[PDB]
């Protein structure tokens, strides 16, 4: 039953990787929803839409890299349903950025727990995989989203549609 | 409540588009599963894996184009859960190709029903959208998959692992 | 007696590095033997030979990088005899690939023990050296060898000399 | 009070980063002093001066990267006075190189303690930041300085002004 | 005791140069603090940050040129502690620009006193050094900062976060 | 049992080739030891290290060419243990060069005996292989090492660390 390549790869780590794959696919779907919200004719913030579509594709890439990891270690991928995002209508550029920040922090928390598990199972390859490919990416993403939220708020979002317009132009464009 | 851009776009068409979006996202996820099945160390068919990953990304592109359509017409996207694929283990190159063929034919059937609905609602824009972007693509995909299945079977798949090996090299590589 | 550069470098880590150097040199020599086995006129698999010669040189590079590490930390290299490989005749492409897989897993196990020792001695530089330069390399090498073994077996190696011939051409060539 | 981006970043780590920033700025200032010592008309070792000025600028870069880290994690930078270096007159090329070696080892010790703290607080992002950007840099710097000191001593520094002259020309030039 | 190169270089001028070196290093450190204030996630004015970092590096260059002068004339550099800046939190883009203006005017006043001293000691080389490299630079810097402050105030800084946002984009970007 | 390609290739020649392969691998390992001796922080002669590493790789190439010969003639390679070098610490640039000279002369003596054996067995292919690829190489290597030893001695090695320093720079650099 054991893969010929498997070495020092605990069942708990394999299961946690499968959960992280699902979470990354979920994040990609959340960002897809946000993108096309901003593509609505009654929202019409093209650069918000582009920003979130880029994030969606990046999240898909993260999921695929985890799947590649799983196969590299000799674990077996078990996919689950990708739940629909919590919202259909993201209300505003600022609200979407705040939800993105919350999402990225949740993903980061899951990654930190994954690292803790790897450490407990003395899986240095897994630990360094997470460190190299995920944790700094997450820190950067959180910092960027926080900067965006700060700017929107200082500009007067979401009540100032001019605020969101100019942010779309000058920051995201 | 009605979008300022909406014109000659029936509620039934909007709902059918939302269903097609979900179906395309589902197909993308199926192909993703197949790709990483072939990436397993105990399967190890790199070009099968590449082929199905390409298909996965293409299906995502199809879904996004439908979302763009929905917004263009002034309908509203409502996302649903993306169900996990029917299999974790796709058994063989031939079996995966046959399942892909079945999937593509199901997608085609859904597209044909969408066209029929558009026609019944006298929505020529929608009809020609489907015709231009989807129906021929589907016909081509089905023909290609049928050709692949035919070749694998004639070569002796799935019992001839040499068969699948050489198909991976010479057709998909 | 203590090197002017030495800092946070335990005697046990220094000794373990010397053992790893010997192991890497041993692996290089094993791969050299395999390469020239496939260079025999009665075996005559040029691409197997090339593959294993490449691996031999890579293993030498790994050993030299460990020697460089040893000097960087202010430890002292102590070389030992390089034992001859366990076989003169590697029997088949498949058998050689399986022995290579076993060898790479043994090297990986030694690296994991080295990492555990470094961690126990709170030597983060050493830990990250191992993580960055060795562990992922090992995981990749094991995955690649497992893929090769899987393909050869599915093709019908080692009884199908046609199998090995075509693998030599299409995978290793 | 808590930054919107802050996650898994302990107050003790934040304080330790602020201390490391100060230490890096101090090291930059030490190297600046050494550089301009060698720029004196009665010392006149241009390549020593260039070497230490380069080191000064590199140390400033290290400090700024730590400040960037601090902001990325949502900690707050608190700057302190930069103490003047211990010497105005560095006596000789050899003496300056030895003091540089001592300084680099002190910086390394502080980094190791920072890593230990990060580990104790289960801050893998911080650990890997230190590992990736600082620890190997330090090991290299210490090895290089030790090599320089060894060469100067073997050449006959500091009594052989010819020794320092030729080292300036051939190693540092 | 007297340097072989020293000619027409009064002890008072040497001491005043040492004081100016310290002041330039202090200004560099002030600008560094301001830069990383604007790098905070809750401030998030990237172009303010870049502007002040550039100023910090320029101030370092000014200090190093004074050190070079000191050695050229045969004076001896005596470094002092670099005091921490007066603020940790610079409150706003406008407030930081006003503090920068005040700082630059203080530096200018010190330079003017240095010139007066040089003149009194009949040190035309020193006078022209100051004139050529420092005084016009200061005048320009003060004029630029005054222009910035004027614009921010007219735009509605610091209460209009939109004001600072657009200034960051259009003037400093 | 006899290889299909074997012609005019005596068992004694085959055995002597296997011994020469081992000797070449041994020489490679000796040079590797010397290289990393000079890489020590307390020796720190980078160009000595580079010179000996180059020699190590060249010796490995010689061994591989002999293995290729063995297979070309239809003999069978039998590898033996590679003994560790006689020294861990090579004491000085001059001492290492003298040991290298002794080693190269021993290798040359073995080659001359190999040629004599080939001649006695009327194996002109083997004789000319040795002549073309090995004997002149050896003569050159011995002459070069003798020149190096002569220069070091005249310069005052090994007591003059300046001597070795300048030789490292000007001859080996
Ligand atoms: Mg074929
Ligand atoms: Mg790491
Ligand atoms: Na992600
Ligand atoms: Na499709
Ligand atoms: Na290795
Ligand atoms: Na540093
Ligand atoms: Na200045
Ligand atoms: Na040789």
């Amino acid at each position: 039953s054991t893969s010929q390549v498997r070495q020092n790869y605990h069942q708990d780590s394999e299961a946690a990787i499968n959960r992280q794959i699902n979470l990354e696919l979920y994040a990609s779907y959340v960002y897809l929803s946000m993108s096309y919200y901003f593509d609505r004719d009654d929202v019409a913030l093209k650069n918000f839409a582009k920003y979130f579509l880029h994030q969606s594709h990046e999240e898909r890439e993260h999921a695929e890299k985890l799947m590649k990891l799983q196969n590299q270690r000799g674990g077996r991928i078990f996919l689950q349903d990708i739940q629909k995002p919590d919202c259909d209508d993201w209300e505003s550029g600022l609200n979407a950025m705040e939800c993105a920040l919350h999402l990225e922090k949740n993903v980061n928390q899951s990654l930190l727990e994954l690292h803790k598990l790897a450490t407990d199972k003395n899986d240095p390859h897994l630990c360094d995989f997470i460190e190299t490919h995920y944790l700094n990416e997450q820190v950067k993403a959180i910092k960027e989203l926080g900067d965006h939220v700060t700017n929107l708020r200082k500009m007067g979002a979401p009540e100032s549609g001019l605020a969101e317009y100019l942010f779309d132009k000058h920051t995201l464009g």
